[PDB]
Protein backbone atom coordinates (compact mmCIF):
# COMPACT_ATOMS: atom_id res chain seq x y z
CA UNK A 1 0.00 0.00 0.00
CA UNK A 2 2.92 2.49 0.37
CA UNK A 3 5.25 3.15 -2.53
CA UNK A 4 7.65 0.38 -3.58
CA UNK A 5 11.13 1.97 -3.56
CA UNK A 6 12.99 1.72 -6.86
CA UNK A 7 16.30 2.42 -5.10
CA UNK A 8 17.86 2.95 -1.68
CA UNK A 9 21.31 4.19 -0.71
CA UNK A 10 23.26 1.44 1.06
CA UNK A 11 26.68 1.10 2.64
CA UNK A 12 27.81 -0.58 -0.57
CA UNK A 13 26.15 2.18 -2.61
CA UNK A 14 27.88 4.86 -0.52
CA UNK A 15 31.17 2.98 -1.00
CA UNK A 16 30.76 2.63 -4.75
CA UNK A 17 29.75 6.28 -5.09
CA UNK A 18 32.89 7.20 -3.16
CA UNK A 19 35.03 5.08 -5.49
CA UNK A 20 33.10 6.45 -8.49
CA UNK A 21 33.64 10.11 -7.58
CA UNK A 22 37.22 9.19 -6.70
CA UNK A 23 37.91 7.69 -10.14
CA UNK A 24 36.22 10.67 -11.79
CA UNK A 25 37.77 13.58 -9.85
CA UNK A 26 41.09 11.71 -9.68
CA UNK A 27 40.75 11.17 -13.47
CA UNK A 28 42.20 7.67 -13.11
CA UNK A 29 41.11 4.08 -13.66
CA UNK A 30 39.20 2.10 -11.03
CA UNK A 31 38.01 -1.52 -11.22
CA UNK A 32 34.84 -2.86 -9.60
CA UNK A 33 35.33 -6.63 -9.58
CA UNK A 34 32.81 -8.74 -7.70
CA UNK A 35 30.09 -11.32 -8.04
CA UNK A 36 26.88 -9.97 -9.61
CA UNK A 37 23.50 -9.63 -7.99
CA UNK A 38 24.93 -6.90 -5.75
CA UNK A 39 23.62 -3.86 -7.58
CA UNK A 40 26.67 -2.27 -9.23
CA UNK A 41 24.79 -1.73 -12.51
CA UNK A 42 21.85 0.02 -10.89
CA UNK A 43 24.18 1.96 -8.59
CA UNK A 44 26.12 3.26 -11.59
CA UNK A 45 22.82 4.03 -13.34
CA UNK A 46 21.73 5.92 -10.22
CA UNK A 47 25.01 7.85 -10.16
CA UNK A 48 24.60 8.81 -13.82
CA UNK A 49 20.97 9.72 -13.13
CA UNK A 50 21.87 12.03 -10.23
CA UNK A 51 25.07 13.55 -11.62
CA UNK A 52 26.09 15.38 -14.80
CA UNK A 53 29.35 14.91 -16.76
CA UNK A 54 28.86 11.16 -16.19
CA UNK A 55 28.69 8.57 -18.95
CA UNK A 56 27.89 4.87 -18.70
CA UNK A 57 27.85 2.28 -21.47
CA UNK A 58 27.54 -1.49 -21.58
CA UNK A 59 29.71 -4.00 -23.45
CA UNK A 60 28.30 -7.16 -25.04
CA UNK A 61 30.28 -9.90 -26.82
CA UNK A 62 28.44 -8.65 -29.92
CA UNK A 63 30.13 -5.28 -29.29
CA UNK A 64 33.51 -6.55 -28.08
CA UNK A 65 35.69 -4.75 -30.65
CA UNK A 66 37.38 -1.36 -30.38
CA UNK A 67 35.11 0.15 -33.03
CA UNK A 68 31.82 -1.04 -31.53
CA UNK A 69 32.86 0.14 -28.06
CA UNK A 70 33.83 3.57 -29.35
CA UNK A 71 30.55 3.67 -31.26
CA UNK A 72 28.75 2.99 -27.97
CA UNK A 73 30.81 5.81 -26.45
CA UNK A 74 29.88 8.17 -29.28
CA UNK A 75 26.21 7.33 -28.80
CA UNK A 76 26.59 7.92 -25.07
CA UNK A 77 28.29 11.29 -25.47
CA UNK A 78 25.47 12.59 -27.68
CA UNK A 79 27.22 12.45 -31.08
CA UNK A 80 25.16 10.76 -33.80
CA UNK A 81 27.67 12.02 -36.39
CA UNK A 82 30.22 9.36 -35.49
CA UNK A 83 32.41 8.31 -38.43
CA UNK A 84 32.55 4.61 -39.19
CA UNK A 85 36.37 4.65 -39.14
CA UNK A 86 38.44 3.99 -36.01
CA UNK A 87 40.82 6.94 -36.24
CA UNK A 88 38.72 10.10 -36.68
CA UNK A 89 36.08 8.58 -34.41
CA UNK A 90 38.72 8.27 -31.68
CA UNK A 91 39.98 11.81 -32.25
CA UNK A 92 36.44 13.21 -32.19
CA UNK A 93 35.87 11.37 -28.91
CA UNK A 94 39.12 12.88 -27.66
CA UNK A 95 38.01 16.37 -28.76
CA UNK A 96 34.47 16.26 -27.33
CA UNK A 97 35.46 14.91 -23.93
CA UNK A 98 38.64 16.92 -23.25
CA UNK A 99 38.15 19.62 -20.63
CA UNK A 100 34.82 18.14 -19.50
CA UNK A 101 36.26 16.40 -16.38
CA UNK A 102 33.95 13.53 -17.29
CA UNK A 103 33.59 9.92 -16.25
CA UNK A 104 33.39 6.85 -18.48
CA UNK A 105 31.74 3.80 -16.92
CA UNK A 106 32.31 0.33 -18.38
CA UNK A 107 29.98 -2.53 -17.55
CA UNK A 108 31.12 -6.14 -18.03
CA UNK A 109 34.83 -5.44 -18.50
CA UNK A 110 35.51 -9.21 -18.39
CA UNK A 111 34.56 -9.47 -22.09
CA UNK A 112 37.47 -7.23 -23.17
CA UNK A 113 40.35 -7.95 -25.47
CA UNK A 114 43.71 -6.43 -24.65
CA UNK A 115 43.62 -4.06 -27.63
CA UNK A 116 40.18 -2.75 -26.63
CA UNK A 117 41.06 -1.99 -23.01
CA UNK A 118 44.45 -0.67 -24.15
CA UNK A 119 42.72 1.75 -26.51
CA UNK A 120 40.39 2.81 -23.69
CA UNK A 121 43.26 3.45 -21.26
CA UNK A 122 45.23 5.35 -23.91
CA UNK A 123 42.02 7.24 -24.69
CA UNK A 124 41.37 8.32 -21.10
CA UNK A 125 45.09 9.05 -20.65
CA UNK A 126 44.85 11.29 -23.73
CA UNK A 127 41.64 12.86 -22.39
CA UNK A 128 42.45 13.45 -18.67
CA UNK A 129 39.24 11.75 -17.52
CA UNK A 130 38.12 8.88 -15.29
CA UNK A 131 37.43 5.28 -16.29
CA UNK A 132 35.38 2.81 -14.24
CA UNK A 133 35.17 -0.93 -14.95
CA UNK A 134 32.48 -3.39 -13.85
CA UNK A 135 32.10 -7.14 -13.96
CA UNK A 136 32.97 -10.29 -12.03
CA UNK A 137 36.26 -11.04 -10.29
CA UNK A 138 37.74 -12.22 -13.62
CA UNK A 139 38.19 -8.53 -14.58
CA UNK A 140 41.07 -8.23 -12.13
CA UNK A 141 41.98 -11.94 -12.44
CA UNK A 142 42.94 -11.48 -16.11
CA UNK A 143 45.88 -9.35 -14.89
CA UNK A 144 47.68 -11.81 -12.57
CA UNK A 145 50.33 -10.55 -15.62
CA UNK A 146 52.56 -8.49 -17.90
CA UNK A 147 50.42 -7.02 -20.69
CA UNK A 148 48.15 -5.07 -18.32
CA UNK A 149 51.07 -4.45 -15.93
CA UNK A 150 51.39 -0.79 -16.89
CA UNK A 151 47.60 -0.70 -16.58
CA UNK A 152 48.05 -2.38 -13.17
CA UNK A 153 50.19 0.68 -12.44
CA UNK A 154 47.33 2.90 -13.69
CA UNK A 155 44.76 0.77 -11.84
CA UNK A 156 45.22 2.06 -8.31
CA UNK A 157 41.65 1.97 -6.99
CA UNK A 158 39.41 -1.05 -6.60
CA UNK A 159 36.49 -1.83 -4.29
CA UNK A 160 35.64 -5.53 -4.42
CA UNK A 161 32.17 -6.57 -3.23
CA UNK A 162 31.49 -10.29 -3.03
CA UNK A 163 28.45 -10.40 -0.74
CA UNK A 164 26.18 -7.90 0.97
CA UNK A 165 26.14 -6.56 4.52
CA UNK A 166 23.80 -6.53 7.50
CA UNK A 167 23.28 -2.76 7.36
CA UNK A 168 22.91 -3.19 3.58
CA UNK A 169 19.75 -5.31 3.80
CA UNK A 170 18.76 -3.35 6.91
CA UNK A 171 18.62 -0.12 4.88
CA UNK A 172 16.80 -2.03 2.14
CA UNK A 173 14.21 -3.21 4.68
CA UNK A 174 13.97 0.37 5.95
CA UNK A 175 13.20 1.47 2.39
CA UNK A 176 10.58 -1.28 2.17
CA UNK A 177 9.31 -0.43 5.70
CA UNK A 178 10.13 -3.76 7.35
CA UNK A 179 10.47 -3.98 11.13
CA UNK A 180 10.14 -7.70 11.90
CA UNK A 181 13.27 -9.12 13.50
CA UNK A 182 12.49 -12.58 12.13
CA UNK A 183 11.73 -10.75 8.88
CA UNK A 184 15.16 -9.09 9.16
CA UNK A 185 16.83 -12.47 9.70
CA UNK A 186 14.92 -13.97 6.77
CA UNK A 187 16.01 -11.10 4.51
CA UNK A 188 19.57 -11.76 5.68
CA UNK A 189 19.04 -15.41 4.70
CA UNK A 190 17.94 -14.13 1.29
CA UNK A 191 21.17 -12.10 1.21
CA UNK A 192 23.14 -15.29 1.94
CA UNK A 193 21.99 -16.85 -1.33
CA UNK A 194 23.67 -15.45 -4.47
CA UNK A 195 22.08 -13.04 -6.88
CA UNK A 196 21.34 -11.25 -3.60
CA UNK A 197 19.86 -7.96 -4.80
CA UNK A 198 18.11 -9.70 -7.71
CA UNK A 199 16.51 -12.48 -5.64
CA UNK A 200 15.83 -9.97 -2.86
CA UNK A 201 14.01 -7.51 -5.12
CA UNK A 202 12.12 -10.40 -6.71
CA UNK A 203 10.92 -11.59 -3.30
CA UNK A 204 10.10 -8.02 -2.24
CA UNK A 205 8.04 -7.25 -5.33
CA UNK A 206 6.24 -10.60 -5.13
CA UNK A 207 5.33 -9.91 -1.49
CA UNK A 208 4.34 -6.32 -2.33
CA UNK A 209 2.11 -7.25 -5.27
CA UNK A 210 0.64 -10.07 -3.17
CA UNK A 211 -0.09 -7.70 -0.28
CA UNK A 212 -1.67 -5.18 -2.65
CA UNK A 213 -3.78 -7.78 -4.46
CA UNK A 214 -4.96 -9.24 -1.16
CA UNK A 215 -5.18 -5.73 0.32
CA UNK A 216 -2.86 -6.48 3.25
CA UNK A 217 0.56 -5.73 4.72
CA UNK A 218 3.72 -7.57 3.68
CA UNK A 219 4.33 -10.01 6.52
CA UNK A 220 6.81 -12.83 7.13
CA UNK A 221 4.24 -15.19 5.58
CA UNK A 222 4.33 -13.23 2.32
CA UNK A 223 8.13 -13.41 2.53
CA UNK A 224 7.96 -17.20 2.86
CA UNK A 225 5.43 -17.34 0.01
CA UNK A 226 7.72 -15.29 -2.23
CA UNK A 227 11.10 -16.78 -1.25
CA UNK A 228 9.77 -20.36 -1.21
CA UNK A 229 9.14 -19.84 -4.94
CA UNK A 230 11.70 -19.07 -7.72
CA UNK A 231 13.01 -22.68 -7.56
CA UNK A 232 16.53 -21.83 -6.46
CA UNK A 233 17.53 -25.24 -5.06
CA UNK A 234 15.94 -27.17 -7.95
CA UNK A 235 18.27 -29.08 -10.27
CA UNK B 1 110.76 -14.96 -34.72
CA UNK B 2 108.84 -17.04 -32.10
CA UNK B 3 105.31 -18.20 -32.80
CA UNK B 4 102.53 -15.59 -32.87
CA UNK B 5 99.88 -16.84 -30.43
CA UNK B 6 96.42 -17.26 -31.93
CA UNK B 7 94.85 -17.24 -28.46
CA UNK B 8 95.65 -16.78 -24.77
CA UNK B 9 93.56 -17.47 -21.69
CA UNK B 10 92.80 -14.22 -19.86
CA UNK B 11 90.96 -13.23 -16.70
CA UNK B 12 88.01 -12.30 -18.92
CA UNK B 13 88.37 -15.60 -20.79
CA UNK B 14 88.44 -17.54 -17.51
CA UNK B 15 85.36 -15.58 -16.40
CA UNK B 16 83.45 -16.19 -19.62
CA UNK B 17 84.36 -19.89 -19.58
CA UNK B 18 83.05 -20.04 -16.02
CA UNK B 19 79.78 -18.40 -17.08
CA UNK B 20 79.68 -20.61 -20.19
CA UNK B 21 80.08 -23.88 -18.27
CA UNK B 22 77.64 -22.49 -15.71
CA UNK B 23 74.94 -21.83 -18.32
CA UNK B 24 75.58 -25.25 -19.86
CA UNK B 25 75.71 -27.46 -16.74
CA UNK B 26 72.99 -25.34 -15.11
CA UNK B 27 70.99 -25.78 -18.36
CA UNK B 28 69.74 -22.19 -18.09
CA UNK B 29 70.00 -18.94 -20.03
CA UNK B 30 72.93 -16.54 -19.61
CA UNK B 31 73.46 -13.18 -21.35
CA UNK B 32 76.86 -11.75 -22.29
CA UNK B 33 76.17 -8.07 -22.91
CA UNK B 34 79.12 -5.77 -23.46
CA UNK B 35 80.90 -3.58 -25.95
CA UNK B 36 82.67 -5.52 -28.73
CA UNK B 37 86.37 -5.72 -29.38
CA UNK B 38 86.76 -7.70 -26.15
CA UNK B 39 86.99 -11.20 -27.59
CA UNK B 40 83.70 -12.89 -26.68
CA UNK B 41 83.32 -14.36 -30.18
CA UNK B 42 86.79 -15.90 -30.23
CA UNK B 43 86.43 -17.02 -26.62
CA UNK B 44 83.20 -18.85 -27.46
CA UNK B 45 84.89 -20.29 -30.57
CA UNK B 46 87.76 -21.44 -28.35
CA UNK B 47 85.32 -23.02 -25.90
CA UNK B 48 83.58 -24.88 -28.72
CA UNK B 49 86.97 -25.89 -30.10
CA UNK B 50 88.15 -27.34 -26.77
CA UNK B 51 84.88 -28.89 -25.59
CA UNK B 52 82.34 -31.35 -26.99
CA UNK B 53 78.53 -31.11 -26.70
CA UNK B 54 78.95 -27.40 -27.46
CA UNK B 55 77.25 -25.58 -30.32
CA UNK B 56 77.73 -22.01 -31.51
CA UNK B 57 75.91 -20.19 -34.30
CA UNK B 58 75.79 -16.60 -35.49
CA UNK B 59 72.74 -14.45 -36.26
CA UNK B 60 72.67 -11.91 -39.09
CA UNK B 61 69.81 -9.54 -39.96
CA UNK B 62 69.57 -11.66 -43.13
CA UNK B 63 68.86 -14.62 -40.83
CA UNK B 64 66.75 -12.82 -38.22
CA UNK B 65 63.63 -15.02 -38.47
CA UNK B 66 62.71 -18.09 -36.44
CA UNK B 67 63.10 -20.39 -39.45
CA UNK B 68 66.53 -19.13 -40.52
CA UNK B 69 67.83 -19.33 -36.94
CA UNK B 70 66.57 -22.89 -36.53
CA UNK B 71 68.10 -23.72 -39.91
CA UNK B 72 71.42 -22.39 -38.60
CA UNK B 73 70.90 -24.58 -35.53
CA UNK B 74 70.17 -27.64 -37.68
CA UNK B 75 73.34 -26.99 -39.67
CA UNK B 76 75.28 -26.62 -36.43
CA UNK B 77 73.95 -29.84 -34.91
CA UNK B 78 75.02 -31.86 -37.96
CA UNK B 79 71.61 -32.42 -39.58
CA UNK B 80 71.53 -31.62 -43.30
CA UNK B 81 68.09 -33.27 -43.51
CA UNK B 82 66.34 -30.28 -41.96
CA UNK B 83 62.76 -29.81 -43.19
CA UNK B 84 61.90 -26.41 -44.61
CA UNK B 85 58.86 -26.13 -42.31
CA UNK B 86 58.99 -24.56 -38.84
CA UNK B 87 57.18 -27.27 -36.89
CA UNK B 88 58.88 -30.60 -37.69
CA UNK B 89 62.20 -28.79 -37.88
CA UNK B 90 61.66 -27.61 -34.29
CA UNK B 91 60.60 -31.06 -33.13
CA UNK B 92 63.60 -32.69 -34.82
CA UNK B 93 65.84 -30.15 -33.08
CA UNK B 94 64.09 -31.04 -29.83
CA UNK B 95 64.62 -34.77 -30.47
CA UNK B 96 68.30 -34.60 -31.50
CA UNK B 97 69.40 -32.39 -28.62
CA UNK B 98 67.41 -33.90 -25.73
CA UNK B 99 69.56 -35.91 -23.34
CA UNK B 100 72.78 -34.47 -24.79
CA UNK B 101 73.32 -31.90 -21.97
CA UNK B 102 74.40 -29.55 -24.73
CA UNK B 103 75.01 -25.82 -25.03
CA UNK B 104 73.60 -23.43 -27.61
CA UNK B 105 75.59 -20.23 -28.13
CA UNK B 106 73.99 -17.19 -29.76
CA UNK B 107 76.12 -14.41 -31.20
CA UNK B 108 74.62 -10.95 -31.78
CA UNK B 109 71.42 -11.44 -29.78
CA UNK B 110 70.63 -7.72 -30.22
CA UNK B 111 69.18 -8.46 -33.70
CA UNK B 112 66.40 -10.64 -32.27
CA UNK B 113 62.67 -10.29 -32.51
CA UNK B 114 60.57 -11.28 -29.53
CA UNK B 115 59.09 -14.31 -31.31
CA UNK B 116 62.55 -15.61 -32.24
CA UNK B 117 64.04 -15.38 -28.75
CA UNK B 118 60.75 -16.66 -27.31
CA UNK B 119 60.95 -19.72 -29.55
CA UNK B 120 64.57 -20.24 -28.49
CA UNK B 121 63.75 -20.03 -24.77
CA UNK B 122 60.76 -22.36 -25.19
CA UNK B 123 63.04 -24.63 -27.22
CA UNK B 124 65.76 -24.85 -24.57
CA UNK B 125 63.10 -25.14 -21.86
CA UNK B 126 61.66 -28.09 -23.82
CA UNK B 127 65.16 -29.52 -24.30
CA UNK B 128 66.75 -29.12 -20.80
CA UNK B 129 69.87 -27.46 -22.23
CA UNK B 130 71.84 -24.23 -21.87
CA UNK B 131 71.51 -21.05 -23.93
CA UNK B 132 74.16 -18.32 -24.16
CA UNK B 133 73.61 -14.90 -25.75
CA UNK B 134 76.21 -12.47 -27.08
CA UNK B 135 76.14 -8.90 -28.32
CA UNK B 136 76.32 -5.32 -27.09
CA UNK B 137 74.64 -3.91 -23.98
CA UNK B 138 71.39 -3.46 -25.97
CA UNK B 139 70.77 -7.23 -25.54
CA UNK B 140 69.92 -6.68 -21.88
CA UNK B 141 68.70 -3.10 -22.50
CA UNK B 142 65.80 -4.37 -24.65
CA UNK B 143 64.33 -5.89 -21.45
CA UNK B 144 64.05 -2.80 -19.21
CA UNK B 145 60.23 -4.55 -19.69
CA UNK B 146 57.26 -6.92 -19.62
CA UNK B 147 57.46 -9.20 -22.68
CA UNK B 148 60.84 -10.68 -21.71
CA UNK B 149 59.95 -10.46 -18.00
CA UNK B 150 59.43 -14.21 -17.66
CA UNK B 151 62.67 -14.52 -19.62
CA UNK B 152 64.17 -12.03 -17.14
CA UNK B 153 63.13 -14.64 -14.58
CA UNK B 154 64.89 -17.31 -16.68
CA UNK B 155 67.87 -15.01 -17.29
CA UNK B 156 69.68 -15.35 -13.98
CA UNK B 157 73.33 -15.23 -15.09
CA UNK B 158 75.10 -12.39 -16.85
CA UNK B 159 78.75 -11.31 -16.98
CA UNK B 160 79.05 -7.83 -18.49
CA UNK B 161 82.45 -6.82 -19.87
CA UNK B 162 82.81 -3.23 -21.02
CA UNK B 163 86.59 -2.80 -21.08
CA UNK B 164 89.63 -4.98 -20.48
CA UNK B 165 91.86 -5.42 -17.44
CA UNK B 166 95.50 -4.89 -16.52
CA UNK B 167 96.15 -8.62 -16.01
CA UNK B 168 94.19 -9.16 -19.25
CA UNK B 169 96.68 -7.31 -21.46
CA UNK B 170 99.47 -8.52 -19.16
CA UNK B 171 98.65 -12.15 -20.02
CA UNK B 172 98.34 -11.13 -23.67
CA UNK B 173 101.83 -9.57 -23.53
CA UNK B 174 103.07 -12.74 -21.81
CA UNK B 175 101.67 -14.73 -24.74
CA UNK B 176 103.43 -12.34 -27.13
CA UNK B 177 106.60 -12.39 -24.95
CA UNK B 178 106.63 -8.71 -24.01
CA UNK B 179 108.57 -7.54 -20.95
CA UNK B 180 108.98 -3.79 -21.46
CA UNK B 181 107.29 -1.77 -18.74
CA UNK B 182 106.82 1.17 -21.10
CA UNK B 183 105.67 -1.45 -23.60
CA UNK B 184 103.22 -2.71 -20.96
CA UNK B 185 101.91 0.82 -20.38
CA UNK B 186 101.60 1.40 -24.14
CA UNK B 187 99.63 -1.84 -24.54
CA UNK B 188 97.40 -0.63 -21.70
CA UNK B 189 96.95 2.62 -23.65
CA UNK B 190 95.93 0.45 -26.62
CA UNK B 191 93.46 -1.27 -24.28
CA UNK B 192 92.04 2.14 -23.34
CA UNK B 193 90.91 2.76 -26.91
CA UNK B 194 87.82 0.78 -28.00
CA UNK B 195 87.88 -2.28 -30.20
CA UNK B 196 90.55 -3.26 -27.68
CA UNK B 197 91.32 -6.85 -28.67
CA UNK B 198 90.86 -6.02 -32.37
CA UNK B 199 93.14 -2.96 -32.39
CA UNK B 200 95.53 -4.76 -30.04
CA UNK B 201 95.87 -7.84 -32.25
CA UNK B 202 96.21 -5.58 -35.30
CA UNK B 203 99.09 -3.70 -33.66
CA UNK B 204 100.66 -6.95 -32.45
CA UNK B 205 100.57 -8.62 -35.86
CA UNK B 206 101.86 -5.47 -37.59
CA UNK B 207 104.78 -5.32 -35.15
CA UNK B 208 105.38 -9.07 -35.50
CA UNK B 209 105.36 -9.08 -39.31
CA UNK B 210 107.55 -5.96 -39.24
CA UNK B 211 110.04 -7.60 -36.87
CA UNK B 212 110.12 -10.74 -39.01
CA UNK B 213 110.54 -8.84 -42.28
CA UNK B 214 113.31 -6.72 -40.79
CA UNK B 215 114.64 -9.76 -38.92
CA UNK B 216 114.44 -8.13 -35.49
CA UNK B 217 112.62 -8.22 -32.15
CA UNK B 218 109.32 -6.45 -31.54
CA UNK B 219 110.29 -3.34 -29.59
CA UNK B 220 108.43 -0.27 -28.35
CA UNK B 221 109.39 1.42 -31.63
CA UNK B 222 107.55 -1.26 -33.62
CA UNK B 223 104.61 -0.73 -31.26
CA UNK B 224 104.63 3.00 -32.03
CA UNK B 225 104.97 2.23 -35.75
CA UNK B 226 101.98 -0.11 -35.63
CA UNK B 227 99.72 1.84 -33.25
CA UNK B 228 100.51 5.20 -34.88
CA UNK B 229 98.87 3.73 -38.00
CA UNK B 230 95.24 2.51 -38.43
CA UNK B 231 93.98 6.15 -38.43
CA UNK B 232 91.86 5.87 -35.30
CA UNK B 233 91.60 9.60 -34.47
CA UNK B 234 91.02 10.62 -38.10
CA UNK B 235 87.63 12.08 -38.98
N1 LIG C 1 19.52 0.43 -3.76
C1 LIG C 1 18.94 -0.68 -4.25
N2 LIG C 1 17.81 -1.18 -3.71
C2 LIG C 1 17.24 -2.30 -4.20
N3 LIG C 1 17.73 -3.00 -5.24
C3 LIG C 1 18.86 -2.61 -5.86
C4 LIG C 1 19.54 -1.40 -5.39
N4 LIG C 1 20.62 -1.22 -6.16
C5 LIG C 1 20.63 -2.24 -7.05
N5 LIG C 1 19.58 -3.06 -6.89
C6 LIG C 1 19.31 -4.28 -7.69
O1 LIG C 1 20.48 -4.69 -8.39
C7 LIG C 1 20.06 -5.46 -9.52
C8 LIG C 1 21.01 -5.35 -10.71
O2 LIG C 1 22.36 -5.16 -10.28
P1 LIG C 1 23.44 -6.32 -10.53
O3 LIG C 1 22.73 -7.43 -11.26
O4 LIG C 1 24.12 -6.64 -9.22
O5 LIG C 1 24.51 -5.65 -11.53
P2 LIG C 1 25.74 -6.51 -12.11
O6 LIG C 1 25.11 -7.65 -12.86
O7 LIG C 1 26.47 -5.53 -13.00
O8 LIG C 1 26.51 -6.93 -10.88
C9 LIG C 1 18.66 -4.98 -9.88
O9 LIG C 1 17.79 -6.10 -9.98
C10 LIG C 1 18.23 -4.08 -8.73
O10 LIG C 1 16.98 -4.52 -8.20
N1 LIG D 1 92.89 -14.73 -26.01
C1 LIG D 1 92.98 -13.82 -27.00
N2 LIG D 1 94.16 -13.30 -27.38
C2 LIG D 1 94.24 -12.38 -28.36
N3 LIG D 1 93.18 -11.92 -29.04
C3 LIG D 1 91.93 -12.36 -28.76
C4 LIG D 1 91.76 -13.36 -27.70
N4 LIG D 1 90.46 -13.63 -27.62
C5 LIG D 1 89.84 -12.87 -28.55
N5 LIG D 1 90.71 -12.12 -29.24
C6 LIG D 1 90.36 -11.16 -30.31
O1 LIG D 1 88.97 -10.84 -30.27
C7 LIG D 1 88.58 -10.40 -31.57
C8 LIG D 1 87.13 -10.73 -31.90
O2 LIG D 1 86.31 -10.70 -30.74
P1 LIG D 1 85.19 -9.55 -30.57
O3 LIG D 1 85.25 -8.71 -31.82
O4 LIG D 1 85.39 -8.86 -29.24
O5 LIG D 1 83.80 -10.36 -30.55
P2 LIG D 1 82.40 -9.57 -30.48
O6 LIG D 1 82.37 -8.71 -31.71
O7 LIG D 1 81.37 -10.68 -30.50
O8 LIG D 1 82.47 -8.81 -29.18
C9 LIG D 1 89.53 -11.07 -32.55
O9 LIG D 1 90.08 -10.08 -33.42
C10 LIG D 1 90.63 -11.69 -31.71
O10 LIG D 1 91.91 -11.24 -32.14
Amino acid sequence: LPEPPRFVETQTVKQIWTSMRFASLTESIAVVCGNPGVGKTEAAREYRRTNNNVWMITITPSCASVLECLTELAFELGMNDAPRRKGPLSRALRRRLEGTQGLVIIDEADHLGAEVLEELRLLQESTRIGLVLMGNHRVYSNMTTVEFARLFSRIAKRTAINKTKKADVKAIADAWQINGEKELELLQQIAQKPGALRILNHSLRLAAMTAHGKGERVNEDYLRQAFRELDLDVD
